[PDB]
């Protein structure tokens, strides 16, 4: 394992750290958004962009990820456009999606950034170098809203993430049964013990899955979402009640 | 599914079910536990009967179970010689442990016992016989303490303990590995899947099995031991951060 650290947050050991989401509309919910998770206690901030209303202007986008940096200058910082594609809240071209994150990176504003691995491989291999070249880590991404891939699948494709350079491979699916629970527990440890030269963060989606969002410690996830008040996932829970679980499991 | 309640309690349904284990080496000591116990916060007693020094005595024994049903009149209790063949403290003959446990079954001072599977079919049928014709519950066990069986090797001894009488089977082994809970988890789903005419309780040792031990409820195990001051098994953690938990997972 090397971790990944971000303003002295080291992610991938001890307890897996705590993101949580902030979605709004425009700058003046944005604002309200970042002023009511100062209340929150969490390890990372991710904005999900696709919430945001003006994603067309590239100045619309960095002004709201310029409100954020500047509302909580002490907090890892991860930019994220989820994409429709992948279960996120609207539509983007590929080339947007493109310009978007480069601005975001080269701007000095973000720690992190979220790729999804299934943009197209030309258009991942420039992003991630045009992000180590600017000191900004990659989290890459990928979801499956609807079903569970098999373990060998998933564990394939935690490793060409990190093939293709990925700081933190990520991987999110939707288990329809508990089997498929334990099927995404598995490819987590597999991965971790046996691929994994870096932390990896997973997660099965829903109530059937929330087991998932707890248990990282123990199957190799290094970092796992809370819901401050509105969950950005379906199966996050309360963000204290996450940390409450995480502390029990970290001193058990 | 056939439930087993017991004094108001549902077990196999809601909230794995909260049991605590009471150690102490003699009367006097017993009865200081079994105040002290109290005003913890459980679901089930469990009198750890191979902890006590005067099991030589049927009398001293019962006097002991009667102290406990005094101070909590209103609890389920459970009466559970460990043998020493299954990780307990002491070893006594087979029949001086069917007499203790025949003894406890009509004295009316407990409402459950613990068989041990491999005593032998023979005196496990008579004695699951005896229980129900007498109102006590068979909670009919099996542990390895060494390692993890096969998950079908799991299953097929908790059917086996269905198919000799058991009110609620229980299995509890030692993970060597991360991949071992995963199988013990996987047992208890195939249970609550495919086997599911009675409430099975079953967990994975150590400090690696903890989770096992707090995801009951999602995989199907009926019941979980938590440790008021002394764990009476490897992975046991304090009961109020186990019912913390519970409490999480139940309402995620
Ligand atoms: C990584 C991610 O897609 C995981 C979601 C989850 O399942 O918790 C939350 C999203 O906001 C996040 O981008
Ligand atoms: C059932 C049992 O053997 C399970 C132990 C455990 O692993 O928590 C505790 C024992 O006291 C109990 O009899």
């Amino acid at each position: 394992m090397k971790t990944v650290t971000v303003k002295n947050l080291i992610i991938g050991e001890g307890m897996p750290k705590i993101i949580v989401s902030l979605m709004g509309r425009d700058i003046n919910s944005v604002k309200a958004e970042a002023l009511a998770y100062r209340e929150a206690t969490f390890d990372i901030l991710e904005w999900r962009v696709d919430h945001f209303m003006d994603i067309a202007s590239t100045q619309s986008v960095l002004t709201a990820a310029r409100v954020i940096r500047d509302a909580m200058p002490d907090i890892p910082l991860l930019f994220t456009f989820r994409s429709a594609k992948e279960g996120g809240e609207q539509t983007i071209t590929t080339q947007h999606y493109l310009t978007l994150n480069r601005a975001a990176i080269d701007s000095g504003l973000v720690d992190m950034i979220d790729l999804e691995l299934f943009t197209g491989d030309a258009d991942v291999k420039a992003t991630v170098d045009y992000a180590h070249a600017h000191n900004v880590y990659v989290v890459m991404s990928n979801h499956d809203f609807h079903q569970t891939p098999s373990a060998e699948e998933m564990v394939l494709r935690l490793r060409k993430m990190q093939a293709l350079g990925a700081d933190i491979p990520k991987i999110a699916v939707m288990p329809q049964s508990k089997h498929d629970v334990l099927t995404l527990l598995t490819a987590t440890l597999e991965m971790q013990q046996h691929y994994a030269d870096r932390p990896v963060i997973t997660m099965s989606m829903a109530k059937e899955g929330v087991i998932s969002r707890l248990a990282g410690e123990v199957f190799g996830s290094a970092a796992t979402f809370g819901a401050v008040k509105q969950a950005s996932a379906p199966g996050q829970i309360a963000v204290n009640d996450l940390r409450s679980v995480l502390m029990i499991l970290h001193n058990a």
